[PDB]
């Protein structure tokens, strides 16, 4: 097994014995295995596989997303952290530099969440209702990047909403589209074209791509406040 640096930084390539390649981050807390995740042990350090079907961020990064605003040291705004392993791999991303302000709305979802990342301190689990984004203004500061996975039909104005609130000019979001949250009706290109000209009133919408076959009609958005 060999461990190279994929062109994302903090993000590795991990290449098994027969030639087939997996993606990675580095562990941030070693010796931690809290989603029973395959780790790597290379040079001294830890490298935690990064399961597209257990991430829709792991899958757009397979599925080969262009741009990536994630890199260590910077501060996220993260809508939706309980939901798969994305969180861990953010957190091992940006590091103990960075920052990760993680908002969840149940009670009950974020105490379930608390043993999972209390090790990682670079993340800051928040209760909050994501469409009412003042309400956690004495909790969050300016961010770079927003990172939201909230299956909600009004998902891309919580996405604004946000980004007005605490976004960076010149900073990015990301945003998980799960189609069928907003209109079950609707064709999931037709939901997603309508998802884009509504990001678009306030972003530059700098890239989108869909997260087949780890997800059925999903698109994750990477857009750029002016």
């Amino acid at each position: 097994v060999e461990v190279k640096k994929h062109k994302f930084p903090g993000v590795y390539v991990v290449i098994d014995d027969d030639g087939s390649e997996k993606i990675a981050t580095k562990n941030l807390v070693p010796g931690q295995r809290v989603y029973g995740e395959r780790v790597i042990k290379w040079e001294g350090e830890e490298y935690r596989i990064w399961n597209p079907h257990r991430s829709k961020l792991g899958a757009a990064i397979v599925n080969g997303l262009k741009n990536f605003p994630i890199k260590p040291g910077k501060s996220v705004l993260y809508l939706g952290i309980a939901s798969g392993t994305t969180a861990s791999h953010v957190s091992d991303i940006v590091g103990w530099e960075g920052k990760i302000y993680g908002i969840e709305f149940s009670p009950r979802v974020l105490r379930e969440l608390v043993p999972i990342v209390e090790e990682r301190r670079n993340i800051i689990p928040i209760l909050g209702d994501a469409t009412k984004p003042e309400e956690y203004r004495a909790l969050v500061t300016k961010v770079d990047v927003i990172f939201e996975d909230v299956a909600q039909p009004t998902q891309a104005k919580i996405l604004i909403d946000n980004a007005k609130a605490y976004l960076k000019r010149g900073g990015y979001g990301m945003i998980a589209v799960k189609s069928r949250s907003i209109d079950v009706t609707k064709e999931p290109e037709q939901v997603f074209k309508e998802v884009e000209r509504l990001l678009s009133e306030y972003f530059e919408v700098i890239e989108r791509l869909n997260l087949e076959p780890y997800e059925k009609d999903h698109a994750l958005f990477v857009v750029r406040k002016p």
